[PDB]
Order: C-alpha cells, then sequence, then structure tokens
C-alpha cells in the first residue's frame, strides 16, 4: 500500500495585503514559516520517510519543503522543481486586493470567477504592473509560446499539473519511492481531484488545510484506498 | 571568456566547536558558518551573478550553504542536484576523535604522515566505531555498491571518487552554457581545482580555500582556465 504525502504551504506576505499573488513569487509570512515547521515537527514525530521531494518554482512551496526536510532530518533527499506545480496563474488579478479587482471587473464577473471552473481571470496583459517580473521571468524561458500562460482557469491549472504528475511522479510511485509533495491549494487540487475521481463541482468545493501534511494511501493501482488524512494533533 | 564557474565551501560546522574529525559524519553548520554563507550568497547578489543548476553533496553542511546562497541570490527556483561524490573526505576511525586523542591513539609519526601525504589513507572505520553505523548504515548510502562505500580516504582516493561526476554531470552542463554553481567541500572541491587547474599533488595539499567565499573560475571552450580563480567580496575578506 503506497503512502503519499501533499502538504500545502500556508500564508504569504501577499496574503497579509489580501492581494491575488498568483505566479508572483511571494515569499512566506513568518507565520507561513512557522506553519511549515509545524508540519515537519508533525512527519518528524510520527518517523516519515521519503526519497524523492517535488516542488514548484516559487518559494513559498519550496521554503515549505525546505523547513519540513530541515525538520523531518532528510535535507539530502533528490528535489525535483517544476512549473507545472505553481499556483493558478491570476492573469490581470495579480497584485490586486478583491475591493480594487470588484472595482475593475463588476460584482457579477467576480461571483462567476468565484463559482466557475473553467471561465479564466483576465489575461495578464503587457502593460499589467507584474508582467515583466512573471511572463519575463528567466525560469520559464524553456516553455513554448503555447505553454505560458497569460491567465489560467482551475481547469487549466489542473490540466497542465496533472502531466507532470503522471510523467514523473507516478513512475516514481510505481518504483515504490516514498513520495513528499510540496506545492499549492490548486495543483494540488488537481492531484486530488484525478487521484479520487472527484467531479468539477466537489473539487472546487474542497479547500485544502495548509502546513498539515496530507496522506494517501493507494494501492497498486494508484487508487485512493480510503479518503485523505492529516498529520498532527 | 567561453564559461563562468563558480565554487563556494562551507563554513564552520558544529563538530568543528569540539574540534572533531567529521568526514562523512553529517555535521550541520555552526552559527558562524551560516554566517559566512549569508555573506556569500550577498556578496553574489551584489555582483549580480546568475546560475543554471546546483551540483552539492548529500551532506547538510554543504546543502545549507547551498539553500542560504539560493535565498540570498533569489534563485531558490533552480534545479539542484545532490551527490555523494562530492561529500567530504572519508576520515575513516578518525571520525568523532579530537586532534589529541588522535595523536595519543596513533602517534606522532602517524599524524605526521597522515598530514604531508596526498595517498595515506586513515585507519578505516570498523562496526565497533561509535558512527560506523550512523555513517556506514545511513539509508542515503544504501544505493552504493560494496567498492563504492568508503570506510576511510586518503585525499587521492577523495578526489578519484569526485572527479567521475565532474566529468559525466558537471562538464556536459558546462559545455552546454549552463552556468553552474558547486556548494561542496574543501577535499571535494579540491579534487575539482587539481583537475582544472593540473595542479600536482604537492600544490593541492598546500591549497586552503577559503569558507563561505564564491570562488570564481572563468573557462575557455576547453575548460582550460584563463586566469586565477577570484574571490568576490569586500577587500576585507
Ligand atoms: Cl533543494
Amino acid at each position: 500500500a503506497y503512502k503519499l504525502v501533499l502538504i500545502r504551504h500556508g500564508e504569504s506576505a501577499w496574503n497579509l495585503e489580501n492581494r491575488f499573488s498568483g505566479w508572483y513569487d511571494a515569499d512566506l509570512s513568518p507565520a507561513g514559516h512557522e506553519e511549515a515547521k509545524r508540519g515537519g515537527q508533525a512527519l518528524r514525530d510520527a518517523g516519515y520517510e521519503f526519497d524523492i521531494c517535488f516542488t514548484s518554482v516559487q518559494k513559498r512551496a519550496i521554503r515549505t519543503l525546505w523547513t519540513v526536510l530541515d525538520a523531518i532530518d532528510q535535507m539530502w533527499l533528490p528535489v525535483v522543481r517544476t512549473w507545472r506545480l505553481n499556483e493558478r496563474h491570476y492573469g490581470g488579478l495579480t497584485g490586486l486586493n478583491k475591493a480594487e479587482t470588484a472595482a475593475k471587473h463588476g460584482e457579477a464577473q467576480v461571483k462567476i470567477w468565484r463559482r466557475s471552473y473553467d471561465v479564466p481571470p483576465p489575461p495578464m496583459e503587457p502593460d499589467h504592473p507584474f508582467y515583466s517580473n512573471i511572463s519575463k521571468d528567466r525560469r520559464y524561458a524553456d516553455l513554448t509560446e503555447d505553454q505560458l500562460p497569460s491567465c489560467e482557469s482551475l481547469k487549466d491549472t489542473i490540466a497542465r499539473a496533472l502531466p507532470f504528475w503522471n510523467e514523473e511522479i507516478v513512475p516514481q510511485i510505481k518504483e515504490g519511492k516514498r513520495v513528499l509533495i510540496a506545492a499549492h491549494g490548486n495543483s494540488l487540487r488537481g492531484i486530488v481531484k484525478h487521484l479520487e475521481g472527484l467531479s468539477e463541482e466537489a473539487i472546487m468545493e474542497l479547500n485544502l488545510p495548509t502546513g498539515i501534511p496530507i496522506v494517501y494511501e493507494l494501492d497498486k493501482n494508484l487508487k485512493p484506498i480510503k479518503p485523505m488524512q492529516f498529520l498532527g494533533d
């Protein structure tokens, strides 16, 4: 019965300003850092061991992983980073707060986005304040023109995250390697929806806790044998 | 030049504080060693250095130095490759002893040989040794063949198992134009330097690389260094 472990990073610096970060590379707030320390301790106390870790190219996820590996004394483990585990690309809303967003786009469009699985946000246009910061970052230089989003619905995020699951994480699990994935709410949502065969409405209702190891027990077909469980007190 | 290569040797370890031989023991950085890695990463920030792939050992003093550097230069997203072949020199049965216990147990004639000799090993680390199961039975070495796991290493041994990684995994990256950072240990970095500069056994045993200092190489199309190694930072350091 394979064991798989997910962890979602905690509060960021832009949460403290209630700003949409998306692909903006906000660091953890001091408290999000503390959350990751606690998640680490909870894996230490339970005696968890891994053989390989996956994360995004965003530092709130990476620092969460680093904190956990420090806590469980497995700093030596192989680490693989991919943009395909990044947060959902919130396009033109990147950097705005909720008030600014409602003023610019309307309460109507806002409710549509909050409820919808396949309606993207506005694209990040070249005049956007963070257009260069994100879409001209080196770390994305290898992506083709069609892979680099200017915005993403949840469906888009999941559609680009699941190829990485199948391509690099599934082979490790098949070999018996114990996997730890440190990433973001929306990419992990993709993983959860695929593992559990959830519906659109279901996954959009699922909200993953932060800083808490999420444990999956998988059968030989990598199908969950029971619902996800959490680690801690 | 054709290529830029940066090396960095980690600072003080927790066992440097007890004057104990570390080798493959996975001692963490002391607070001063952590501070040194911060200063080196800052010197890389201020010079605006960029990397595309990082190599390091499987020892947390090297790894943590690398993490601190990547943090300082806002490049935590870079691919990181860890390998035992960049590990510190394995000090065999001397692991855990201080200088005085080593002299008492082994004698002045023997330590004198051990300090001036490129290719005489320390005593092997036997199963009765207090750190044998901590090191040799660490699951992180469980994929090494029997002949690869050392019980002890001369400097020549360390260099001998470091150079194949340099040749097969690092050199292809350099030749692809990728800008490499290597965060490792004095004796493994010594291997890389001796191969890069064609230094003699004598010259490499007299070369002590500064800790916490970015070491910059400019290499030609044949990965030959075009000038002496350079250190980045305030003149003070
Ligand atoms: Cl890493």
